[PDB]
């Protein structure tokens, strides 16, 4: 019952998403803004402004909230079924075309960017393009890569189905350079980090419910992968971009191991031209949990 | 009078662009579609269709017409002046997000993507984002890179101004692999190629007027670089993409040497994953005129 033509021709429905400056600030606190210093000049601008909360600046990983809903709700594709509870989020890819406003109404155009038959699992890549309702301008684009356990085996083993409808270098794993890191930044997450971060939209019991997380194989609920990503990109903004969030042009994050709220995240950064290569480790268990890159603006001044 | 902040905050006005299926076919003929064979199944679909001309397919380099006008008129940027006649077109970069329709009404939002003080010249990069009027969807994006002779020295030479507002890997020069090419395709351009291609929009006398071209430093009028680019990308569509223009997702082309209408273009191609690395030479003078890459769709069922 799987036909590739029908699936490639299928059109996924568009979405609306609305947010305001209070949503922006709750997100920023959810990913640790001013977590260590209330008067941190670099990070205070993400949660407060003397002339009104509408003037706070948006952290670029906020754009990841614009995808929420599709994959875990269901998302019916012609000739391709999967179990959403065994879904794993493999990587996130974000491109920021314009600085994100502190409030907006978005229209999200969604499209199937990739599908691979991997034997027992399938890899699915969904693209969300977020247009601002007033201007009509494209603010950003997200590509979400999920590992759909149990969803494989829908095509012929002689030629497994592989589909990539985007430039293949985007989100490619980049090797960690052999030299010492340019800058290392360390930040502790709060014991309640997941309970606060989930108020930005992702209410998955896996990050809040002890019993549910035990049944998933974890001794306590685990921090959202996208929260970890927010911490890392925040660190890059602080330690490489001189505090300016609008320096961030692309974000690639590959998720590796689980993080538990209350642990300390260490982000190591290298600079390769105008690409920041980075890696984030949990200090306590000394495990790498996140890796990727950030393309940044070049400006001599 | 040059301030970096004032320039970065400056917003360029948007433009409208309209085309139909006749514009598409004239373009396709302008970059050599069916140049060698009228009944070529691979290329006839770019200029004719059994069920009406509106069902012809659009060659992706057609999107380069959506930029025309900007740099050549003048385009005033705060604190930065330049002479548009001393403009040289260094590279083109195109991203195709959806296959281009055979007729459209576009809104082009334009923005300053890059500016460099290179001593006596400046490098300027303009981005055009083309939205379809009905859907509002972003069809494609162009980045045009021009070397503006005489425009340098606008910043303190003590710290030359460099500004790049896009992911720097896009359009990077990629090394030609040391192995032999996967595929080579060669096509003769027509002596009148530039006279036909300019009817798609670029009426610069440099490609049509013998006296004007001599005064620019050329023995005869030269073919538009974007015409050469059309030839290269068409060759890649036929020789790598099995004839499907919608396989093309990205186009980078760096212009290197002059081409004269009537010369024969040789395109060499290499495959590195889903990136085609390419190079175009003029057969007669054995000179490289164009180089870049094309990112293509991956689809196992093709």
């Amino acid at each position: 019952e799987f036909n590739s033509d029908l699936l490639l021709a299928h059109k996924l429905p568009e979405t609306r998403y609305t947010y305001n400056e209070r949503d922006v600030a709750i997100y920023a606190l959810g990913i640790g803004a001013c977590g260590q210093d209330a008067v941190d000049s670099d990070e205070l601008k993400f949660v407060y402004h003397r002339n009104g909360q509408d003037l706070i600046q948006v952290l670029p990983t906020f754009a990841s909230l614009f995808t929420l809903g599709s994959l875990t709700e269901g998302l019916d594709l012609p000739g391709f079924k999967y179990d959403p509870s065994l879904l794993l989020h493999g990587q996130q890819y974000i491109e920021i075309y314009r600085p994100l406003p502190s409030k907006a109404s978005l229209i999200n155009k969604v499209s199937l960017a990739g599908l691979q038959d991997k034997g027992k699992a399938a890899i699915l890549e969904l693209e969300t393009r977020s247009y601002e309702e007033g201007s009509g301008e494209l603010l950003c684009m997200n590509r979400t890569t999920v590992f759909l356990r149990g969803a494989g085996g829908f095509s012929n083993s002689s030629q497994p189905f592989s589909y990539k409808n985007y430039p293949s270098n985007q989100g490619l794993a980049v090797k960690i350079p052999q030299r010492q890191p340019l800058t290392v930044c360390e930040e502790r997450t709060q014991p309640s980090q997941a309970l606060l971060y989930r108020l930005s939209g992702d209410y998955n019991p896996l990050h809040s419910d002890p019993e549910f997380a035990k049944l998933a194989g974890f001794p306590r609920p685990i921090l959202h992968g996208l929260c970890t990503l927010g911490f890392a990109i925040k660190a890059i903004i602080k330690c490489v971009c001189k505090g300016d969030p609008t320096a961030v042009k692309t974000i690639s994050g590959r998720f590796l191991t689980t993080v538990f709220p209350g642990e300390t995240l260490i982000t190591e950064m290298w600079l390769e031209g105008l690409r920041v290569i980075y890696q984030t480790k949990v200090k306590e268990r000394n495990k790498t949990v996140l890796a990727g890159y950030v393309d940044i603006r070049g400006l001599s001044s």
